[PDB]
């Protein structure tokens, strides 16, 4: 019942007893591990109700107090009255950075306790939704010190009135089907696109297109608008060794900013709550520019290198692919727009679990996800057994909502 | 039952059903997942179950299920377990069993392979004498001067529990290490306990950075005895980088044959404790892991010095520059001397291809990501983007107790 996790650089014995609360699902059985998977009423709020306010009541040391049961028996009553309740502030707070807190794929949950969160329950319409947004967007950017925020529409009520972003990131790039059969832009984003242009967005099919924001408001149709440009902090791609770098034309955005999650707290349900941080360097490096089914630039690069690319053992995909990351991490610097690299955001989260362990008794990780996609065993995270399993407040995945609205 | 998987680079989705003929547990439940834990005497009744399956299972991949001579062999086997408590394998199904184990290791990027392996039946072994005997023939075949095979060799399997054969090391062929009274290490920190082991048992330490432990060896639960391995018989290859001329004198060399000798391989119920195996090496495993570590030969500071990188900043990413250069040095020096080895790139596209094969005619591959993605350069492998399943098939190759934890003394 009481589980034990070793590091096996270190030998550090961590005792997980944190599981035991858990309450959601893994996708596992005794029989069958399925880690590797990407994508695994009255009566029943109340008890979720209760279990985060108790949760709550005891983080500010008041648990069993008059105020804890009086805020219980005040959401009890509004829920038996209006079927659903709503957060205080400081409830909301509380919940919204205890979901990145319980958010077992972030590395970078060192940073929890310190994120601003932006109440926007107040919004009613999509042109709300986008002030709220470019407000998100110039706070968390802050010329290039970027700052952790959330911002929080309105919840679920019946559910044919979602606050829904459709877009995927606030900030990304267009994708085009080429004529030609290739791909312009981001191969990522070819579906969301056609439903951008499809609604109207006038497409100047570069490379590099910022997509509109495809907002829909109390399950109203979703209507475009663009980021302003000065808004959107962009970084142009060069190397501190190799003067060519720069004629690949590569650049990236500065803020992710993630807004296709669901956010759930004490059983509410927050369907639209774009939240955003800074970038580990190998985010963009590795998976952004190399990934073969994204920008996938490492046979230009290597050229450019001269590599030889007869051969897989020359290791040349493996050369080309540390050079793009330097190149990635020495713009980000040398424009003074935060980045971390894998090595320090790895570390952080070694002496992030630790602290974990020993304040909460452990700390959920998915290894798959944490290990950074290159270089793997040379950070600590890669020695470190983890244990994954779900707790609530949580970030969770929900459907996308073309598949979901009827228009 | 079905349970897909997908490829996020391909879309290739694969349909799993052979995850139904698992028994053995994984660690997880439906509340946890425990898929990056390292680690997560038979009565007569449990045998026969598990003797029939695995009968069962043979009879059917040669196209004789419910043949006379299945029944035949099925009623045998049940008369010997009856009157013996026990009984043994046909040498056909020795080897069916030690393939499928190999077929069946969720861990082991190299499967693709799994029908290419020689196995010595050494279950007519009885004393540690004996032991040395096979397993110095054992590398001495494997090695084939370079042109590395495949090979397992079984010794008899456990009866009471009380006369196992073991192998005490790990590997057949690996580096001593030594803690220094001032805590430095010379050597393999990894195999600190088992040199200090070797030395108690009365091994003559040569005392630097690269001496080839002696076998430690176990027959029918008696106490291990020493042996060392003729030296002509172990091949390594010196490291050196086909640009950087200072690289070879860093003084590194490894060695060609990569044998595991500490599993048990379990075949119908029967374990067979001592059954040391080798292929050959994925470059990954000598320049990521044993070179690379920090626990281990830990060379990266010294790479990296002699490149003349910036050090005063891990995003300079001076480690993973100095990385991949070790790992071309390595797949270099071993092409260079023609010794087998595979590159992790190779190596991961083999895979995935064994993977759909298997997917195809088999039903299923039981795969554990987390050991399958090489510790280098991830994501620029097929197999970072494959979703996997991950469960227990038998036969199968199983982590047992270190010796020195469990063995009786005689004296
Ligand atoms: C401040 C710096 C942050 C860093 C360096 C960071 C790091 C990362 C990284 C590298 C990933 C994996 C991304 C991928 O591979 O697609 C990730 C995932 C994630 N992070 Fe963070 N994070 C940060 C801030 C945040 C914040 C502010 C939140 C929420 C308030 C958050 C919640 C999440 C969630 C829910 C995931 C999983 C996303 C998914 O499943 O697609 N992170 N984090
Ligand atoms: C022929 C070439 C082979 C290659 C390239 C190869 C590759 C590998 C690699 C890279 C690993 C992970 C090693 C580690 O990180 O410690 C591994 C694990 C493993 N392989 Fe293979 N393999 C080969 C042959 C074999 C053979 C012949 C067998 C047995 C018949 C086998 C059974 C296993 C098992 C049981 C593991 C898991 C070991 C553990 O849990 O420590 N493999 N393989
Ligand atoms: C908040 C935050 C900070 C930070 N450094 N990184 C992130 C993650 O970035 C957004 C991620 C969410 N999975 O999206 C990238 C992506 C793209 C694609 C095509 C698939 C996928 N799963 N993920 C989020
Ligand atoms: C047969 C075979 C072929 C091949 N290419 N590689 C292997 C595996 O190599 C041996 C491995 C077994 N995991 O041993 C390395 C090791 C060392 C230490 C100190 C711990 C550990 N778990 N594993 C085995
Ligand atoms: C199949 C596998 O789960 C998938 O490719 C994963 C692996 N690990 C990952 N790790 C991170 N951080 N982000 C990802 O998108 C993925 N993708
Ligand atoms: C804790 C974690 O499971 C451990 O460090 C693993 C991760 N993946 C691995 N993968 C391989 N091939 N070999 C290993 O030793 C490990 N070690
Ligand atoms: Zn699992």
């Amino acid at each position: 019942r009481f589980l034990k996790v070793k590091n096996w650089e270190t030998d550090v014995v961590l005792t997980d007893t944190l599981h035991l609360k858990s309450t959601l699902e893994t996708g596992c059985t005794e029989h069958i591990c399925m880690g590797s998977i990407m994508l695994p009423t009255k009566d029943q709020l109340f008890p979720l109700a209760k279990e985060f306010l108790d949760q709550y009541y005891s983080s500010i040391k008041r648990f069993g107090s008059k105020a804890h049961m009086d805020r219980l028996e005040e959401v009890n009553k509004e829920i038996e009255s209006t079927s659903t309740y709503q957060l205080k502030d400081t409830e909301l707070i509380y919940g919204a950075k205890h979901a990145w807190r319980n958010a077992s794929r972030c590395v970078g949950r060192i940073q929890w306790s310190k994120l601003q969160v932006f109440d926007a329950r107040d919004c009613t319409t999509a042109h709300g939704m986008f002030n709220y947004i470019c407000n998100h967007v110039k706070y968390a950017t802050n010329k290039g010190n970027l700052r952790s925020a959330i911002t929080i529409f309105p919840q679920r009520t019946d559910g044919k009135h979602d606050f829904r972003v459709w877009n995927s990131q606030l900030i990304r790039y267009a994708g085009y089907k080429q004529p030609d059969g290739s791909t312009l832009g981001d191969p990522a984003n070819v579906q969301f696109t056609e439903i951008c242009i499809q609604q109207g967005w006038k497409a100047p099919r570069g490379r590099f297109d910022v997509l509109p924001l495809l907002l829909q408001a109390n399950g109203n149709d979703p209507e475009l608008f663009q980021i302003p440009p000065e808004l959107v902090l962009e970084v142009p791609i060069r190397h501190p060794k190799f003067d060519w770098f720069k004629d690949l034309g590569l650049k990236w955005y500065g803020l992710p900013a993630v807004s296709n999650m669901l956010l759930e707290i004490g059983g509410l349900e927050f369907s639209a709550c774009p939240f955003s941080g800074w970038y580990m360097g190998t985010e963009i490096g590795v998976r952004d520019c190399c990934d073969n089914s994204r920008y996938n630039i490492l046979e230009e690069v290597a050229k450019k290198m001269d590599l030889d690319m007869r051969k897989t053992s020359s290791l040349w995909k493996d050369q080309a692919l540390v050079e793009i990351n330097i190149a990635v991490l020495y713009s980000f610097q040398s424009d003074k727009v935060t980045i971390v690299d894998h090595h320090s955001a790895t570390e952080s989260f070694i002496k992030h679990m630790e602290n974990e362990y020993r304040c909460r008794g452990g700390c959920p990780a998915d290894w798959v996800w944490i290990v950074p996609p290159m270089s793997g065993s040379i950070t600590p995270v890669f020695h470190q057994e983890m244990l994954n399993y779900r707790l609530t407040p949580s970030f969770e995945y929900q459907p996308d909502p073309w598949n979901t609205h009827v228009w």
